[PDB]
């Protein structure tokens, strides 16, 4: 059986993608390797046990996959975080930056979340943290209580200091895996 | 429990969108209702049972949620096919035209799938069914023969028989659920 580290040995770096400067992540054969995506859930999923959490919130395409997974996983209901004009209906709405993309709007419909949600927010990899911390805010204009916000990502860039910069918001952080120093 | 039937009973049905004169499906509410979600995950995993599928193949963001989900419900690798720019490295890329969108371009890792592949290819909603076209065409540069690929979708627009239009290329196209009449 493939552990966590074998997941992190499939994560290929590509450089100057998708401009230059950007060292790219890609964690696509963890996802397309069972053995290796079992393992990143099961930790996620453990991690979560005691956590009443009522609503995972994938953090646009990029969270969707491993998002939607934990989401059935632990038995609750996906809730999906997108850049403006994607969702219908009615929506709140938040502009942020992020490493490579600077002007960015995400949306949420307004139905999905509220008071009495305890939401696991998800995204795939975390940088600077400007999705995340943007994502926060959004989460809590729709009515979510700031102690009832827990964040999950895959892979964590140490190196971009995103934690401290999410950590005006939330604390509670944990990252399935971090880049080699 | 809920049954098929009331996951589609929460589906919404918003008019002139993102454009007039669209008639869009909002599958939102099934995917944060996790009985109904359970409910459809249930159905396409039945369904695959006795099928040899070895990887999930989501079409687009828009078929990332479930298809993650089914990947790890069948115990297979989950393979994103996403717009021209969003994928890195070696790709096999294809042009087409969707219901309210013409000339998009799909791409997928040459490295993720190839002649020893049997793919279950998934996507949300089925309408004109361009999307889908390309996307067999796609599996089958990378390597997939046309008898080894299998079409999932949630929710399908008998209406625009996109049906027709794909079984050009497959023909073993199972939809979760069918517009009412
Ligand atoms: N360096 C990076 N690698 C992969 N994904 C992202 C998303 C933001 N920055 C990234
Ligand atoms: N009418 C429609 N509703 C929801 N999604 C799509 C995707 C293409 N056409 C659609």
């Amino acid at each position: 059986t493939m552990s966590v580290a074998d997941a992190h040995a499939l994560i290929k770096t590509i450089p100057d993608f998708p401009t230059k400067g950007i060292a790219f992540k890609d964690l696509s054969d963890i996802l397309s390797t069972p053995a290796a995506l079992d393992a990143v859930r099961k930790e996620v999923t453990a991690h979560y046990k005691d956590v009443p959490i009522t609503k995972v919130v994938g953090i646009e395409s990029r969270g969707f996959i491993l998002g939607g997974i934990v989401a059935n996983s632990l038995g609750v209901g996906f809730v999906a975080l997108r850049k403006a004009g994607k969702l219908p209906g009615d929506v709140c709405k938040c502009t942020f930056d992020m490493e490579y993309q600077k002007g960015v709007t995400i949306e949420v419909q307004k139905r999905q979340l509220g008071p009495h949600d305890v939401v696991l927010l998800h995204d795939d990899v975390l940088a600077t943290g400007g999705t995340l911390l943007a994502a926060i805010e959004l989460c809590e204009t729709a009515g979510v209580k700031p102690e009832n916000i827990y964040i999950n990502v895959l892979y964590e860039i140490e190196a971009l200091k995103g934690r401290e910069k999410v950590g005006q918001k939330c604390t509670r952080l944990f990252s399935v895996i971090r880049e080699h120093h």
